[PDB]
């Protein structure tokens, strides 16, 4: 059992190879937006994707990412609780099988139908299997999707998603600009967790923003056609590829925003 989002090998089997799942610093969590508090001493999120340049679309089994060139600082996020330069590497996405559920982390235990992750090394490590073994090697950036008008921005996405339907399949997806994913405010709820996908590393400051993007049902309802297994295979949608609420122990979460 390769780890999935099934009954016989999804979130709660995940312990069993990657003992750190029952961590001290396990993401994603429940945003109780009463009890986080708003720091003042937080700066704005800098965010600096105008040279970004994206390199291909891969479905991996789990999610579809879009891959960047992060051997120099093109797309970079920096400020907000950051030290330090953080170096884009992929996006992807986890959603659901239908509208009611798909993002990672809730807001006073709302689910939202989708979460867009950016995710991003701390420079001071030089590449990202490094950069894992670290409490700060990591900075993801989350954004809720919520379903009602389209993405323009993201529609280059959804249209090639027929030529990656199945685990092991890739494109070239050049030219590809991730500021079309961003919602108008940075502002930010961030706490200290952990990649949500094996090996499940406590190496990520999480930013996780207020507002979500809204994208149409046409849009989802393509993520929803993608497979979890690989041609050939018998079908099974990729769909429901989250992880739920972990407990937050000994976490503050702190807001941008009052
Ligand atoms: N859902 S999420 O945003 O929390 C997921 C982020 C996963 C980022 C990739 C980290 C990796 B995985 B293990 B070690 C590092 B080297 B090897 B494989 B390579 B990928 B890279
Ligand atoms: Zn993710």
């Amino acid at each position: 059992h390769h780890w999935g989002y099934g009954k016989h090998n999804g979130p709660e089997h995940w312990h069993k190879d990657f003992p750190i799942a029952k961590g001290e610093r396990q993401s994603p969590v429940d945003i109780d937006t009463h009890t986080a508090k708003y720091d003042p001493s937080l700066k704005p999120l800098s965010v600096s994707y105008d040279q970004a340049t994206s390199l291909r679309i891969l479905n991996n089994g789990h999610s579809f990412q879009v891959t960047f060139d992060d051997s120099q600082d093109k797309a970079v996020l920096k400020g907000g609780p950051l030290d330090g330069t953080y170096r884009l590497l992929q996006f992807h996405f986890h959603w659901g099988s239908l509208d009611g559920q798909g993002s990672e982390h809730t807001v006073d235990k709302k689910k939202y139908a989708a979460e867009l992750h950016l995710v991003h090394w701390n420079t001071k490590y030089g590449d990202v299997g490094k950069a894992v073994q670290q409490p700060d090697g990591l900075a993801v950036l989350g954004i809720f999707l919520k379903v009602g008008s389209a993405k323009p921005g993201l529609q280059k996405v959804v249209d090639v998603l027929d030529s990656i339907k199945t685990e092991g399949k890739s494109a070239d997806f050049t030219n590809f600009d991730p500021r079309g994913l961003l919602p108008e405010s940075l502002d930010y709820w961030t706490y200290p967790g952990s990649l949500t996908t094996p090996p499940l590393a406590e190496c990520v400051t999480w930013i996780v923003l207020k507002e979500p993007i809204s994208v149409s049902s046409e849009q989802v309802l393509k993520f929803r056609k993608l497979n979890f297994n690989g041609e050939g295979e018998p079908e099974e949608l990729m769909v429901d590829n989250w992880r739920p609420a972990q407990p937050l122990k000994n976490r503050q979460i702190k807001a941008s925003f009052k």
